[PDB]
Parts: structure tokens; C-alpha cells; sequence
């Protein structure tokens, strides 16, 4: 029964305006890479409650609000996967390093070239609007 | 494990997008301009000559972007964006610079490395005043 495989990514942002990054071991590049919570969405899960697993289980965390951003293909030449990217809210926080930083940071390495891995800096700049009207970046 | 993605904007302001069909989604998707680096070649060359077979297109200026990792999960490739403007000139469509960042933002473009494309030559696009 076609549904294709799925990947939820998570933009966690606490309270006061942080983002909760990781980093991550990448094996293809033999070191950490500075990514966002993401992780497979499983046979019977909906996208909504992968993406609180996912984030309780990478970072202990959990969210306020969930804002979905537009899905998109990471390789759409060699492969039908889906990424689908959500902002989290209000975030709380009881092989990866947990890794939390100032809103404006994230973005002063996102527009320098900084962040490389592409799924997250893709979804860093969807959720911007989002973060700017809220005054939170 | 390196390929070359080209944003191509006219002087008018008109981006030139790529109607292509994409065997893994069977579907044809709305691209930017994107092709593989040979041997011998670096950025610039390989940019250059993939914007002229792709859309017949010659670019009097060039910026570029920067580098990412599409899937470094998985791959360790890298994509090397870069914004080409004032273009001259595998279906071609032409539209204004205000109605692909509406589409980019709508999520009509579902080429994750072609949209972080968009996304990173914004800034430089609306310095110059073509959006």
C-alpha cells in the first residue's frame, strides 16, 4: 500500500529564542555536522506525533505549538524521499551533542555559508518569516 | 561528488526555471538550472557551460553561493550554488523574480536544493532592486 518513505525535521525554539541544534557524527564525512532534530517517520505514525518523538527522544524535548513548513525532495534525482519540516514552540528540555544558541547566531551562520548541511539550513530559512513575525528573531 | 546548481535571472528580472521530469517522483518538477562537475573542470567552468546546455543561456555576471550538503547522512556530495544574472537565452519557463519567490514560499518548488538556492541568493537579488 504506496505511501513513500518520510522524514520529519524539527526547528525546536525555547522560550526565550534559542534553537536547539545538534551535533551530529556523519559518517560520509568521518566528523559532526551542526544539524536540526530529524529522524524517519515510522509505519503507523503520523507525521505530527513523529515529530514529538523525534524531539523527545534526540534532545528531551517538548514543544508548545507546532507550525508545519512546506515538504520538499533533499535528492529528488536519485530518490522519492520527503523531508517535511515543522517549527516547534515554546520548547522545554529536561554520537549527539546537544548544542543551544541564540536565535540571531543561528542566522548570523546561516547567512555566512556556515551551516552546510542542506535540510536544515533549508528549513532555517522557511521558518524565518514565522520567527521575525513573532518577534523572536 | 560535486554538482553545480544555477540560479539564472535576466536583466528585466525574470528568473529561468526548468520544467523536468524526475524518474524517482514520476513527476516533472519545477528546477533551477543544475549539472554534474567533470574531471577537469572547476565551479565557474562547470556553471557556465551547464547554464548554456540546459537553457541556452549566457550570464554577464556571476555570485556565488554558498556550498551545502544535500543528504550528509547519507552522501558526502556536495551542491555549489550559484546566482547568474543578466541571462540571455528540458521545457524552459521564464517568469518575474516576485512570482517564483511566491512560489517559493508557497512550497510550489519541491526541489529542496534548487529552493535553498532561491533562499540564498534572496538577499543579493533584493540589494540589487530586481525583487
Amino acid at each position: 500500500r504506496p505511501r513513500g518513505p518520510r522524514a520529519v525535521f524539527i526547528l525546536p525554539v525555547t522560550a526565550q529564542g534559542e534553537a536547539v541544534l545538534i551535533r551530529q557524527f556523519r559518517y560520509p564525512l568521518r566528523a559532526t555536522i551542526t544539524e536540526i532534530v530529524a529522524g524517519g517517520v515510522e509505519k503507523g505514525e503520523d507525521l505530527g506525533a513523529a515529530a514529538a518523538r523525534e524531539l523527545l527522544e534526540e534532545v528531551g524535548g517538548a514543544a508548545s505549538e507546532w507550525v508545519p513548513l512546506p515538504g520538499f525532495y533533499p535528492q529528488p534525482s536519485i530518490s522519492g524521499v520527503v523531508f517535511y519540516p515543522l517549527l516547534a514552540l515554546g520548547v522545554t528540555l529536561g554520537t549527539i551533542e546537544r548544542v543551544v544558541l541564540p536565535l540571531a547566531e543561528v542566522y548570523r551562520m546561516l547567512e555566512a555559508g556556515e551551516i552546510q548541511d542542506g535540510p536544515s539550513s533549508l528549513t532555517l530559512w522557511q521558518a524565518r518569516g514565522e520567527l521575525t513575525r513573532r518577534g523572536l528573531l
